[PDB]
């Protein structure tokens, strides 16, 4: 099938580079002054201390933080262990710090980073008392689980074949100790299988979870020191999460059945429900002491539920402000949870028998978090969050995603704060295709149902318009598709459009970078039956010259390795063809944002600047 802009898939074509150069200039002249004036306000919010991961050891908590241009790993209220700045001088390059873990004893720490925004990374294992690098592994490994004098770990094969000769993408599990390294699990597994391992709370069992896309899950358990005796004990036609093994009994969180999440247990092959499916999703569950601590997702924010090991509900905990809440780590006694919301970068909580707050960073101001519902084409209620400042200039910045079983739950958007301060309202919409209401909610936005997602977003945008708001619609990656499709269908419901790192060409998405992995979500363009519903919304095929379009910003990054910039370039050329007020920003500086904040903060400042200028 001919494509007039196929040459744009070659990012080294001189025609492509000319366009990128031209449009970055035009965009900079367009928001450059405003962006330079707002940058300090954005930078202030972006760069403040933000926790990443945390770990429990016998010696105390170890946590990572971002602040400004550096990232550190430190003893909680204690010594810095790893400093991204120290690292950069040692290796003489920009470094992104990915994750870390430790041993139970708090004497060994493993952390992974990437030199100069390399697509490859590094793993170092260090001694926590002296700080000596015990080991340095290249490429980086994952899921390090210390035992005795060594550890299990997983490798994810991206470019290379597996040792047993299987093509990527693939995963394999290894054991490493003084005598050396050997593969312990995953031999013969075809491409697409992923694995992870965790210990039981008592340290006696390996719990190994195996996953193939959305439609297969397997659980294995056995003696932590003996992979020869690891046995499959559960099979499911969806990925499930193994929680723990306690007193001969394996606990699993599964979205089998209606798809909302329940906890089952297996003992000697018999399967019992522990906590049956409820009205709202059960997103995670952990066992601590003799209790089950469960994260319940009620209209896309978290309430905390505490149960006995037998599934009798003991207590319920809600939060003052709707938030996202996730388990970071656990030991036998306690779990650490990270909370986040629109005006709360983070809270660090400790759960032992009850919930206790041990750290908080919040943005000061009289901010309100409200919630409402819009009604979609087919009657579906579309929940959304509303964030407001003290002032109301009737200007709304509306964010959605809608896909891939991702719930949109409260989180901190640094560039929205100055917006709220200027009378703006931030809206986060809970569209179909997400996990907000279970696997059925997700399925209701996949393949032929993808139009439902756009209908839900339209319903929110149109509600805001009727209420008198000026409206800027914003989304990234599958969320870029969201705004792009909505723009070509109902440009009349937005006064501004922001399209981030989008998927656009729905007949060729599967031919660029990793896009084939999205086939179960969107459908398969080689099949005419799927093309039939794909072409009904594909933005690349559905630009309407008869329509009037609002100011539109498409933004991407020249060196993104997941969502090919050609989507953005092609949609930009299509809008150019009809003289639409469209802009294109292509980030050229390398790497992402984890420990290289200024490039990312500028990008976000550019978005804020575009909203402020185009809605006025
Ligand atoms: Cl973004
Ligand atoms: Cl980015």
């Amino acid at each position: 099938m001919e494509d007039p802009y196929i040459w744009m898939e070659n990012l080294e074509d001189e025609r492509v580079l000319k366009i990128i150069e031209e449009e970055n200039k035009r965009f900079r002249e367009f928001i450059g002054e405003l962006s330079d004036k707002l940058f300090p306000e954005v930078w202030e919010q972006f760069s403040q201390p933000t926790i990443g991961m945390a770990r429990i050891t016998k010696k105390g908590i170890i946590a990572s933080y971002s602040e400004k241009d550096r990232v550190v790993i430190k003893w909680f209220n204690g010594d810095v262990i790893v400093d991204s700045k120290e690292l950069e001088r040692e290796v003489g390059d920009e470094v992104l710090l990915q994750g870390f873990t430790t041993d139970e004893e708090g004497e060994k720490l493993a952390y992974s980073f990437s030199i100069g925004g390399a697509d490859e990374g590094i793993t170092r294992i260090i001694d926590l008392k002296t700080g000596e690098v015990i080991e340095e592994i290249k490429p980086s490994i994952w899921n390090i689980t210390f035992l005795k004098d060594g550890y299990y770990f997983t490798r994810f094969y991206r470019k290379e074949k597996t040792p047993d000769g299987v093509n990527p993408p693939a995963a394999r599990m290894f054991w490493k100790d003084r005598e050396g390294e050997r593969m312990v699990f995953g031999e013969g597994l075809t491409s697409g299988y992923f694995m992870s391992i965790r210990k039981s709370s008592d340290g006696k069992f390996a719990i190994v979870t195996l996953t193939y896309g959305w439609n297969q899950g397997e659980v294995y358990i056995g003696p932590i020191d003996n992979p020869q005796e690891w046995k499959k004990v559960y099979s499911a036609s969806v990925p499930v999460e193994a929680i723990d093994v306690v007193n001969g009994k394996l606990y699993i969180l599964t979205k089998e059945g209606k798809g909302l999440g329940k906890i089952i247990a297996i003992k000697n092959g018999k399967i019992d429900e522990v906590i049956p499916e409820g009205e709202f999703p059960l997103e995670w569950a952990v066992i601590v002491r003799d209790k089950i601590l469960a994260g319940r997702l009620v209209h896309a924010s978290y309430k905390l539920e505490v149960y006995t090991l037998n599934g009798e509900k003991i207590k319920e905990i809600t939060f003052d402000v709707p938030g996202s809440l996730y388990p970071l780590d656990k030991d036998e006694e306690r779990v650490l949870l990270r909370y986040t919301s629109f005006t709360i970068p983070y809270r660090l909580y400790e759960f032992k028998d009850d919930l206790r707050l041990i750290e908080e960073r919040k943005v000061e101001g009289e901010f309100r978090v409200e919630e409402d519902f819009a009604t979609s084409k087919d009657g579906t209620k579309v929940h959304y969050f509303i964030v407001k400042g003290e002032r109301d200039e009737k200007r709304a910045w509306v964010f959605g995603y809608g896909g891939f079983n991702i719930a949109l739950t409260p989180m901190f958007f640094p560039q929205v704060i100055p917006f709220l301060k200027r009378g703006g309202t931030f809206i986060m919409a809970n569209l179909r295709g997400g996990s907000e209401y279970g696997e059925e909610w997700h399925r209701a936005g996949m393949r032929e149902n993808k139009q439902n997602v756009f209908d839900d977003f339209i319903a929110v945008l149109e509600k805001l318009k009727k209420e008198g708001y000026k409206v800027a619609a914003w989304g990234r990656s599958n969320g870029g598709l969201l705004v792009s499709a909505t723009l070509t269908q109902r440009p009349d419901v937005m006064d501004s459009a922001l399209i981030g790192y989008p998927v656009i060409d729905m007949l060729r998405f599967h031919k660029l970078y990793i896009g084939s992995v999205w086939i179960p979500e969107y459908g398969n363009p080689e099949d005419p039956k799927d093309r039939e519903f794909l072409l009904k919304y594909s933005p690349y095929h559905n630009v309407d010259p008869k329509k009037k379009y609002p100011p539109t910003l498409i933004y991407t990054g020249l060196h993104d390795d997941r969502v090919h910039p050609a989507h953005a370039l092609k949609f930009f050329m299509k809008l150019k063809e009809i003289g639409a007020p469209v802009y294109l920003r292509v980030e050229t500086k390398s790497g992402h944002m984890g420990a290289s904040p200024e490039t990312r903060a500028r990008e976000l400042t550019d978005l804020l600047a575009f909203v402020l200028k185009t809605l006025s």
